[PDB]
């Protein structure tokens, strides 16, 4: 009677964790996927975890059949990966648990280690394989790896129990300004590698101002001593890396062409060690800060930016390749060299496509609003997602800034928490800038926040002409503040329901939105220390907090409609400002 | 920025509680309802409680409009009362918050106090009137009363935020075996009373075996000294009751015809005090236990019962009057003199119709499975629900047993918790028997549970031939057990998907279910200390735990299908058993 | 008890008219739209106008609530502008009244005058602001302007009552051959202007044969003395225009590139006066008639045309910008240099896109079939719509012809009515040719109609091989006729349901339609006084008069289906003929 009398039915599954220490480098690796039709159940009360359906007990010891509350093969079927919310109206608001299962066959051709990768599952994913528990992942927007070598048979049944439940102690908490898309919504892969394989491969230009040195780090799955060979044919590079007890580094002379969004040059890179081979396609660029300047490849830049959520009318958070491309293309049509990917890790393809098509990127973890900053396990969660993000995208030239959070109050525990996050980001990546979206000091109307001393670039959200309705507060704010570092205005904007019009003073109309951009641009363009802006937001996205007739459960601050087929007037305001910058920059 | 940075946003609303102490007696009272169309929003993130939409702050202090996330009058409309889950497939699985608002006008023709009654709302209901917080109710199945006299204007706006969220510390916990129907699903009333009004009125046959004494108790809204007058014309009773500091009692002589299911005799009763008048319609009957016998009006009885949930395909938990009547009518066609209403207070009209049509009842509170028995506030919630139930139904001759819970593990903290609940029920109602569905000691296959010492009647759930598949365990259970008090078999049964057939060994088919009933009846009918049975259950009901192809998210142990249009074979098995008992009863 | 016993409940609203005299020039002006979701009701018995819902009388003089028959904020919501017929199938055949309402805020940064513009509302639009009647507009295809300055508050509620009703005395009458799309179906705008603002601005090449003189006329809202400065940077122009009593004009020398459909050259022009600025984008060209010749910039032209309705499966009469562009693109694919926009003013964007992409235009008012020609108030309404159209489109180089009507009986009252409209057009616009679609004289089978004496170009509708089944009637008609002016065959054609085939003698099929085009072209191409043709019609349109199985409530004379995805065989017959003319023109260079 444990299934109904055990209070803490989850503690037994707090093991087998996928974490940053469990990830393996995927570049160049052949993968079989488990994408497809999985049989499923809505498991509102987490009954599978309690009764242990994955054990498939159909008879007792005395041989009698016993009643059961599942029928795996006769369950309906759902195409994975997906955000289950968009798969049927019945699930749009469902955020409990769902249980998915399917079979697959396994034949080893050589001795090999096998990893299961779950590209993303929000928020908890628990894995069962052939009746046994593998482990779980915490965090909704990051890939999870598990070593399943010892669990495989010739014929296999895998069960995934995925819980969409919101909790105040999670990252994010139960209160955000975006939609709670749940389920397994990025690729599910099987990854065969040699028992000793390349586990991490990091490569980057050394940020020493000379553009002449390239660094590369490699670690193995095994604490053995061996040499690995790194090859970049286009650059005439062929250098052996001495690994001692699984780890090794090399700094070598090379002069690649420096990546920019205008010229997104990328090189093919191959690494071998024993019978293993990984590869990558990488750019080389230097991002640095000097006083108030943001230096890309030595030259001061202005970040002509837009914010973007990972949202889709038909697909929820599981955007397609084409939707990512569309997002990049529209931002460049907008005149953007820069995009703020909020508020969580997007699909890793986004930064790869940004490498190829040319767009600078800001990537962020959902340390959002009222995170339980004093809770040690909440920090372990945030810290792990931060490092998952950084190890996943370490080789992405497009990505220049990591963000450790957004719009958090200026309290002691917040400061202890996020300042150590900032320090963690720096230790994991000597090459990139560290930022966060900070709030304006309301009482003073001033850029003032204890966390800014710990960031390379200050991110500021302000909504003058909207949440702070008096426009005179914008010039006052900028003159009350004289920062030492560069400031990116990471958010401003206003609601505009597509095709809803009015006077400039009717908040929520297109005209008011265009007006807010006019006045926002008129001030921000002449502020010395403002080096970028990513207005909120590229296109309307699902939002549970917006229940008014002129919102309809979408955040209406997009410059385009939610299907991105319609540009609002404010879109053309910003585009004209960015074309002015683009041409003044070419008249130089 | 409280609405986004306040962590414990609900603590401010832990006040103004509707509890048993705030209920008022409704019998005979004229009521204006707030049933009808209410404008509503889906409030997944509880934004209304954080942003305080009920304040209607549309401009700031210097006269600028501010952005808002709601539009009360332009919201869509939902007819209350209802379980919101049955209103639209989009809400079937929604168990977050919804916000409801509407307007009403108020004109007092005379000095009066005004109560708001929410007939039930699962699970939390918070009340706002004209921008002010009135208070809240905890507990999903009991009526909530608040005094809104000091809040009323000539024109009024009332807002109800209702949270269906399941929580381990609630009563029930987050794991039950029935569907989580949410929202305001019983009548919303406005009740006008004299400032000094009759607040409780209790009347009952004195259970002293003489059937010649009637007790009656009255309390007032004010701790004054006055005389009330009780009138029962048909019995020539007209007694004055002396009240001191708001309370008074009387025992008096009367020889009413004693209520039975077979002759459900009911008398009209009226009480007056000052300018107040209340009235009831009650029966007189004695329910007592003597050794192993259950005594109704001095005679031992066997309770031919069925269990029943408050479920409806169309209406969720908000059953109609006709659905209630149907339930009683079908139970009597089954040959029932008794009905277990599981596992929570049903609509108070159930016991009123049972009063009228003649059916003995068991009523229960959802102290179910793994209640947080160690948590003092969980006890406070459970005890209040219990006393809400007892005060609401005190005058219902049909109801003979209160149950303080169901299938809880025999632990120390459960024993402290539930034995104090049984004591509480005895202190609040000296007239009725107190019970609970206990479990069978599985180690010994014996009726053995420390709680049973504190119960007047022992309730037992056993599923021999089903969850315990070997039928031989049932005769063994009954021989291993020699209880000193009456035992009711409060549950047995088996699944049968309607029109799903197989062999008697095919668990989940109609044939196997009929077999289970045959073998259950052949043993139980000859056990001396078994004085009733309420097989589980009358009809199929929604159930989030049953995901198999032959369940389809319904518990399939109904004797009829979920729309009650089809009787399974086991229906006719139990029926012929009960008809045998009715016949042998008459031959005596 | 007036709401129910009052017989003539509309008389009280016959005031505050938006007319031609009430329009303001819009070029270059910044506008705040009132487009978007309006709360609405179907008001089948005109209850809002009788009960005066816009007064929002909720209590009586002693504080009692009184029963009301509306609830503005709790009404459903419709997205305006649109033809309400295509918004929901329940409104397809509805042509009564609907009442629309919304709120909006107003803060003046300056002392200013404000106009409400309703871009188009068919057929009557009654306007209320903050509980007061503003005025109305009569005529379903022209923009209406009211000065609402004195009505505005900080918070405003506006109500529009829009009647779809067809009436025999209206323009058009209750009987036409197109669909009665109803509602507010073009932009609703708020327009802020200085107290003294530029009210009209007309500019055109002087049609004197030299191509070197430009005329520009300006009027103001106020009858005052002042000067306006006109600038055309690209032509190095900067003349002051002296204004007296709010009006003045100027003629000056310039040598612009002359607009043609093949080289549609446009110039930016700006006009300032006081604190006001308007601007426009105009081409310069000459259209005149010399005998039987139509002369564009001095050269004879043949008008390779098609006719076109304002129709859309999805949007009704509320066409989008991209549907307009499509119509132009498909016309040009067909080989057209010309388009007859029938039978009413289309969206003003149509002539603007034609300015830009290069397409000559015929624009027309719905003085159509059995107009009540004897009724003076019907003349007022028609005269108003003609002048509205001319004032709205005066500066569109693409538009070379105004049409005062189509297929009207050759009676005396018709003659008085339509000749006076022709004189009106000429008086209001010295630059453009005036025409109309006249019927064939059935007695003589001859182009003969007393209106033609008043027209610059004769329009002829004929349907030989269709309504006149015997093709021989067509060569007979041309032989019988020797007009002194140029003739455009402004309609011919034949039904063909898309994908419905048969023999050439099966009327209603694709094959019969193609065969009709072969025979019309074979005769019309050799009649030397025929200087153009706008076959009927580019694509199928909704039509309440066509109920057969092979019509399905659509007029099937389109050369393409109603969604414009499918070209019928006859489309290629016309295309081949126009491409022959085009190649012949190139080899004549
Ligand atoms: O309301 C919004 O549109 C956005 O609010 C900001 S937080 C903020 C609110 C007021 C002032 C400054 C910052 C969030 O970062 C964003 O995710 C959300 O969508
Ligand atoms: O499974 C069921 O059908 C029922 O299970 C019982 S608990 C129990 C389980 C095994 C043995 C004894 C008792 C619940 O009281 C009831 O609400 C539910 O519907
Ligand atoms: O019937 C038609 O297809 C068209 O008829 C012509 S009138 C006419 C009829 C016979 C001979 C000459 C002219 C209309 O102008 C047009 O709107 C309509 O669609």
């Amino acid at each position: 009677m444990s299934d109904i009398h055990l209070e803490d039915y989850t503690e037994q599954y707090e093991t087998g964790f996928a974490t940053v220490d469990t990830m393996i480098f995927e570049g160049g690796r052949r993968e079989e996927l488990l994408n497809g039709g999985w049989h499923y159940a809505v498991d509102q009360y987490d009954t599978c975890l309690r009764q242990k359906w994955y054990k498939e007990r159909y008879r007792d010891e005395k041989g009698f059949t016993v009643p059961i509350d599942y029928s795996f093969d006769e369950w309906p079927v759902m195409q994975l990966p997906c955000s289950w919310n968009t798969i049927d109206p019945m699930y749009l608001l469902y955020e409990g648990s769902m249980v998915f299962t399917r079979k697959f066959s396994y034949i080893a051709e050589r001795e090999e280690t096998v990893f299961l990768k779950v590209g993303a599952a929000n928020y908890l994913c628990r894995v069962f394989l052939n009746g046994k528990y593998v482990g779980m992942h915490r965090g909704g927007s990051t890939p999870a790896f598990w070593n399943i070598t010892e669990y495989l048979k010739a014929e296999n049944r895998i069960v995934l129990a995925v819980d969409g439940t919101r909790r105040p102690e999670q990252v994010p908490t139960e209160n955000t300004d975006w939609f709670n898309y749940c389920g397994v919504y990025r690729d599910i892969a099987l990854i065969r590698v040699p028992k000793c394989h390349i586990k991490t491969f990091k490569i980057a230009l050394v940020p020493d101002g000379t553009f002449g040195h390239v660094m590369a780090k490699v670690t193995l799955s095994e604490k053995i001593t061996a040499k690995a060979e790194l090859v970049i044919e286009e650059l005439g590079v062929s250098r052996k890396i001495q690994l001692e007890n699984g780890a090794g580094e090399v700094v070598f002379d090379a002069k690649p062409e420096l990546w920019t969004p205008e010229k997104p040059k990328l090189y093919d890179v191959k690494v071998t060690c024993g019978t293993d081979t990984v590869s990558d396609r990488v750019g080389f660029r230097e991002i640095r800060v000097n006083g108030r300047d943001i230096l890309l490849n030595g030259e001061p830049v202005f970040l002509r930016g837009i914010s973007c959520h990972e949202d889709s009318v038909e697909n929820g958070k599981g955007l397609t390749r084409e939707e990512r491309i569309e997002n990049i293309r529209i931002a460049k049509e907008l005149g953007c060299n820069f995009m703020r990917l909020a508020h969580y890790p997007h699909n890793e393809e986004m930064a790869k496509l940004a490498d190829e098509l040319g767009l600078l990127l800001w990537e962020e973890i959902p340390v959002y609003w009222a995170i339980r900053f004093e809770r040690e396990k909440t920090y372990e969660d945030a810290q792990n997602q931060l490092r998952e993000l950084i190890n996943r995208d370490w080789n992405r030239a497009s990505v220049i800034i990591w963000s450790v959070g957004n719009e958090n109050a200026d309290t002691d525990e917040r400061l202890k928490f996020m300042s150590v996050l900032a320090e963690c980001a720096h230790r994991e990546d000597e090459t990139r800038m560290v930022s966060a979206a900070c709030l304006v000091n309301a009482a003073k109307n001033k850029i003032e926040d204890r966390l800014m001393e710990y960031l390379d670039i200050i991110g500021i959200n302000e909504y003058c002409g909207w949440y702070t309705p008096d426009f005179a507060m914008l010039p006052a704010l900028m003159e009350n503040s004289q920062p030492d570092k560069p400031v990116i205005v990471t958010e401003f904007g206003a609601d505009a329901l597509p095709h809803h019009h009015g006077t400039i003073s009717d908040k929520g109309t297109e005209e008011c939105q265009a007006d807010v951009y006019e006045k926002q641009i008129a001030t921000l363009r002449n502020i010395d220390y403002i080096k970028g802006m990513t207005p909120w937001i590229l296109y309307d996205f699902r939002c549970p907090r917006r229940t008014s007739l002129i919102q309809k459960y979408y955040n209406r601050k997009g410059l385009l409609s939610e299907d991105k087929k319609y540009r609002k007037p404010a879109f053309y305001v910003l585009q004209k400002f960015y074309e002015e910058l683009k041409r003044k920059e070419q008249e130089n």
